[PDB]
């Protein structure tokens, strides 16, 4: 009934890929109770940094990017939902489910990746784990692994960048193409379909 209709949380920003130096970790930046707490709120006072973000709702954890000023993510794992800041949740400014595409405005404090123009097919996924494993483009939306591994080491990487020699984003990450569970490649957004929704 009307009076007892609960409400989705906010996506939660509960760590970062550090990708500032010469070695690429991952960093928690909050932990389960208070992803919990925030995911209800909304309010979310942690300082950001950085190009990719660990993100989590109740269920899910997965990841997500800033290219030119926007926090791209995947639908599948978002959906709708707000994401919490400091003064509150966030609405979407893109959602496109065909494209299985989500963005919210740059959290303050984020630095964004700069969309590729180099037409460059040496590609580097970016992992929860920040593993940077190397992936050849096959076509618009696809790359392939140089390294095939289980798709166990891919899950919770959704939302994560595919980028260049040069550091540029190339693409979002979707999915993965698995063939009795080994990962030989990827499907991703194309960063020019971000450009385009932009
Ligand atoms: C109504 O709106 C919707 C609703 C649902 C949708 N569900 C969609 O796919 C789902 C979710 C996605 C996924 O697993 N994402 C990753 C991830 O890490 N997710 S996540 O972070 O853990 C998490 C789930 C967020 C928490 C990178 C993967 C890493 C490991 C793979 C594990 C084994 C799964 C293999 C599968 N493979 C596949 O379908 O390949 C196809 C597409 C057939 C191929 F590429 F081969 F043609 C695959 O990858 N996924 C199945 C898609 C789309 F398919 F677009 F992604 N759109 C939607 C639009
Ligand atoms: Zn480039």
């Amino acid at each position: 009934h009307m009076a007892s209709m609960k409400k989705k949380g906010s996506v939660v920003i509960v760590g970062r890929i550090n990708l500032s130096g010469d070695t690429a970790y991952a960093q928690q930046t909050r932990g389960e109770e208070g992803c919990q707490e925030t995911s209800q709120t909304g309010r979310d006072k942690n300082q950001v940094e950085g190009e990719v973000q660990i993100v989590s709702t109740a269920t899910q954890t997965f990841l997500a990017t800033s290219i030119n000023g926007v926090l791209w993510t995947v639908y599948h794992g978002a959906g709708t939902r707000t994401i919490a800041s400091p003064k509150g949740p966030v609405t979407q400014m893109y959602t496109n489910v065909d494209k299985d595409l989500v963005g919210w405005q740059a959290p303050q404090g984020s630095r964004s990746l700069t969309p590729c123009t180099c037409g460059s097919s040496d590609l580097y996924l970016v992992t929860r784990h920040a593993d940077v494993i190397p992936v050849r483009r096959r076509g618009d939306s696809r790359g392939s692994l140089l390294s095939p591994r289980p798709i166990s080491y891919l899950k919770g990487s959704s939302g994560g960048p595919l980028l260049c020699p040069a550091g540029h984003a190339v693409g979002i990450f979707r999915a993965a193409v698995s063939t009795r569970g080994v990962a030989k490649a990827v499907a991703f957004i194309p960063v020019e379909s971000l450009e385009t929704t932009m």
